[PDB]
């Protein structure tokens, strides 16, 4: 589109994952290996407001990203992940984040929404993108016969409906998270697809600042395979730039021109899972594409890191009440630490098999 969000602006660099980098950097022991650990801190990534009491580190990110912009010439852009919804991940063993739907959940996430749009009202000079609630709208396609799912449905679609409608009254530009093309990219899928997330920006008023979708967020496809992953068999979408190609028109129809940005973080090593839905610390994953807007689609508005590598997708412990099975699968790196949590052994070997190289 004319207006990519990106162009023109430095991003904020996220201080905990350079600090989080930090400590794991001086921790690796070959110093080349060191050195090329500690510069991942200079690679922009998101942040993920995962609870309301994350929400005052996003107010100090603005407030430090606006001084930034000052200090240096230059207009400045914050990453955050909206990732807190009542009953969150329908489709995962076990319960996870901080609102259910039974306690007051929906009012709950309104109030979160308010805090967040209370922080980025304060700060107009610094432009903000959101990746919006990952692993939810796309539940909603595929896996309305989970119950969970199924009962979380009216929720969250209020929900993310409040997020988009709130978020726009202060100019945030979102991405609606959209799965990848193992999950909603199959073909079948993709019209299914396509109606709700057009439903979702209809509800939300079809504000100009919902620029589109954001895929492979948390995961690790490949944008342009080499060739196809044995994984994605039976799928001729079988990479996010085949899935967003074939999604992205189906959009258009409707009248919403909508643009993608593609998580590579953990996308350098492909061909390393058993089966495509395993997604909990897979093995032998590593860095991908660094972020950019030289992305070779035109649907694609940035290659982006929203998933930080090194940050556990989930605890391997069978005895821990977040404990999810997919975490301790043979294509899953094991012992593994609560989810989001660092995991330093994860991290040096993302960093060992950066694709491009560090």
């Amino acid at each position: 589109s004319a207006n990519n969000p990106w162009t023109g602006f430095q991003i904020f660099l996220s201080p905990y994952y350079a600090n989080e980098v930090a400590a794991a950097a001086k921790q690796i022991t070959d110093p080349t290996l060191s050195s090329k650990a500690a510069s991942v801190a200079n690679i922009p990534t998101f942040t993920w407001l995962d609870s309301v009491a994350k929400i005052p580190d996003l107010g100090t990110y603005l407030a430090s990203a606006s001084a930034l912009g000052k200090s240096t010439g230059t207009k400045q852009l914050v990453q955050i992940v909206i990732y807190d919804l009542p009953d969150r991940n329908c489709a995962a063993k076990a319960v996870n984040g901080e609102f259910s739907i039974a306690n007051n959940g929906q009012a709950n996430y309104e109030n979160y929404i308010d805090q967040i749009v209370a922080q980025i009202q304060q700060f107009p000079d610094v432009r903000v993108v959101a990746v919006i609630e990952p692993d939810s709208l796309a539940n909603l396609v595929t896996n309305l016969n989970v119950q969970k799912c199924a009962n979380a449905k009216t929720t969250y679609l209020a929900s993310v409906n409040y997020a988009l409608t709130n978020l726009a009254k202060v100019g945030v530009y979102m991405y609606m998270d959209a799965g990848h093309a193992g999950w909603l990219g199959w073909p079948a899928n993709l019209s299914p697809a396509a109606q709700l997330f057009t439903q979702v920006w209809q509800n939300a008023g079809k504000s100009p600042f919902i620029k589109g979708l954001a895929t492979n967020v948390a995961n690790y496809n490949a944008l342009q395979a080499a060739s196809p992953d044995p994984i994605t068999q039976g799928n001729p979408n079988y990479d996010e730039i085949h899935y967003i190609n074939a999604l992205a028109p189906l959009l258009q129809q409707a009248g919403w021109d909508a643009t993608f940005i593609v998580d590579q973080g953990r996308s350098g090593v492909q061909n390393i899972r058993q089966q495509w839905g395993d997604w909990c610390n897979i093995k032998g994953a590593g860095f991908g594409t660094r972020p950019t807007t030289n992305t070779g689609s035109q649907f694609i508005d940035s290659i982006v890191w929203v998933k930080p590598g090194g940050e556990s997708d989930g605890t391997s412990n069978s005895s821990s009440p977040r404990y999810d099975s997919t975490c301790s699968l043979p294509d899953a790196a094991q012992p593994a630490p609560e989810a989001g949590t660092w995991f330093q052994a994860y991290f040096q070997t993302l960093v060992s098999a950066a694709n491009p190289p560090l």
